[PDB]
């Protein structure tokens, strides 16, 4: 009601919305650590960012599968 | 790489073990981001660290189902 201050690492959600994909960004402290897109015509998922600049990325429906750094931007 | 230089932000998987649990602690400013334990007894999986620090995250396991403390700390 009034005391739901946020403390040191508030990992917070920007939501914004690229044509008929809704892309969640989810950052703790300014730093991006995953992305929920949910597009209309590809369907949601969590897309998290592996340790290390590397430039992959692993999805919540798959895993298994390493998002190299060209596919990263599929959406 | 050779020498390195990382931004503000620095994401890194502090990899332990925690009795028969494979513990992978990815923290990225000071905040612990995902989980990626590999218990003996249980199966290797993601948990990530979801909006809000309320005490929530999603598991690769299943995005569809949201996973409470008596669940993240099911290890």
């Amino acid at each position: 009601g009034a005391d739901d201050d946020a403390p040191s690492g508030e990992p917070d959600v920007t939501i914004r919305q690229e044509g008929d994909k809704t892309i969640q960004e989810y950052r703790v402290n300014g730093f991006l650590y995953a992305i929920k897109v949910v597009p209309k015509h590809g369907k949601p998922y969590f897309l998290v960012r592996a340790d290390g600049s590397d430039g992959n990325f692993i999805r919540s429906d798959q895993p298994d599968k390493l998002i190299p750094q060209w596919e990263i931007f599929s959406w």
